[PDB]
């Protein structure tokens, strides 16, 4: 038999397996894991979730090919994407990581929600800390970022917008000589030319305010 065995950078690997019902510590042993070690292995459900293998669960591998996290930790922390309940061995994610687990699509964008301020968003190599108190929600929304011109919001649907294609969505002649300056949230403004280009990735709505 062969199983996929990863950790937590999430790259699967072929272990041989002899026993066709092995229990955790079998799985473990097969990894390259000492009995001593104890690792959390995470079997992969086909719906989605993940599901804790005890050292005397034993597991029925006749179905198919299924895959394992095994990482040599000694605590699991929660998270939650889209409701669904998932379990980490380590206490810092990365947004590439949260992606693979809820296997959302690239098309949509990543948040963390938050009840004190906007939901933030999550980039692929941004790491988020799940030892904070409570259990850390995330949620795919479709990829589009707002931007303020002119005091009315209009909704870009890439995460970098050229100023000139702004102000011809706005409707505004951009061949006009233009006073352009942008203001990011929590930063003071910073003027522009018609030709640049905005990172709406930043938080909150920037404001492309123009004047003649
Ligand atoms: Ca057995
Ligand atoms: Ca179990
Ligand atoms: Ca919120
Ligand atoms: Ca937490
Ligand atoms: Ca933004």
């Amino acid at each position: 038999r062969f199983i996929e065995v990863a950790d937590e950078t999430l790259s699967f690997r072929q272990v041989v397996m002899e026993d066709s019902t092995p229990n955790g510590s079998q799985i473990s042993a097969a990894s390259g894991f000492k009995p001593d070690q104890m690792p959390v292995v995470l079997m992969l459900l086909p719906n989605g979730s993940l599901e804790d293998i005890r050292p005397d669960e034993v597991v029925d591998l006749s179905s198919e090919v299924r895959r394992f996290i095994v990482v040599e930790s000694d605590r699991t922390y929660f998270f939650t994407i889209d409701g669904a309940r998932l379990e980490w061995p380590c206490r810092f994610i990365t947004g590439y990581s949260i992606r693979q687990l809820g296997d959302i699509g690239d098309n949509k964008k990543l948040l963390l929600e938050r009840e004190d301020e906007a939901d933030l968003e999550v980039q692929n190599d941004q790491i988020i800390d799940l030892d904070g108190d409570g259990i850390e929600r995330f949620i795919s929304r479709k990829a589009t970022w707002k931007l303020n011109i002119q005091g009315k919001e209009f909704t870009f649907d890439t995460p970098t917008v050229v100023i000139r294609d702004a102000v011809i969505r706005a409707g505004l002649n951009p061949n006009q000589a233009w006073h352009i300056f942008l203001k990011v949230e929590g930063q003071p403004k910073v003027e522009k030319n018609i030709d640049d280009v905005i990172d709406l990735r930043t938080p909150g709505i920037e404001k492309l305010r123009l004047t003649p």
